[PDB]
């Protein structure tokens, strides 16, 4: 289950069936792996009411950091976002 | 044509070219099949100002049900959503 | 870099790694080609606080033109949008 969401805004799904959600009112991005019962919080930092999310074929995750007027990305496995 | 939309928020497109739209102010999700002149309303139920939509490779449709703080999905052909 | 964004809302990424963003408060859609240092503004016209974006396998770009209650698209290479 996704839990503790606040007014979620965006959603994306990768080729593995992992679903990524911008949890807009909690200033975070969460994901739920296919056949997992437990969400994870992606290691973005400093998000402000994030609104949309996409995931490319390499599993890189892209987020419109709505409140900070910027776009950020995280490579799969990475813990350090890049600002586009 | 898409018609009767109210402040649509999200859009997705599948490998068949079917376009899915969250019709935010009408509390519904609509789709337009590639080379169709007529939209369909997907059989989600109880949506509250839905904001984003995605579609996986099996045609499963995922929606951030923004006002209800939850994520919902419908398998292709299914009439019964699942809350994630 | 993406620059001059205002409260960006949606994001999509194509199979080439080109990232497309709805630059919501500037009434436009921007894109950044993979390994490019410079954004481009897509030739949509008349957008009103656009909210979501998607890109199909042929590079056609779809935008929910939120304020105008409509969905618009541009074929790759085209300078003339179509209203869906
Ligand atoms: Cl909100
Ligand atoms: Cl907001
Ligand atoms: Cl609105
Ligand atoms: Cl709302
Ligand atoms: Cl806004
Ligand atoms: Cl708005």
């Amino acid at each position: 289950m996704f839990t503790g969401l606040n007014t979620p805004s965006g959603v994306a799904v990768d080729s593995a069936g992992t679903v990524y959600v911008t949890d807009h009112g909690n200033n975070r991005v969460v994901k739920l792996a296919a056949g997992s019962n437990t969400q994870t919080v992606l290691p973005f930092t400093g998000l402000n009411t994030p609104s949309g999310v996409a995931v490319d074929s390499a599993g890189t995750v892209y987020v419109t950091d709505h409140g900070n007027n910027r776009v950020v990305k995280l490579a799969a496995g990475s813990n350090t976002q890049t600002v586009l």
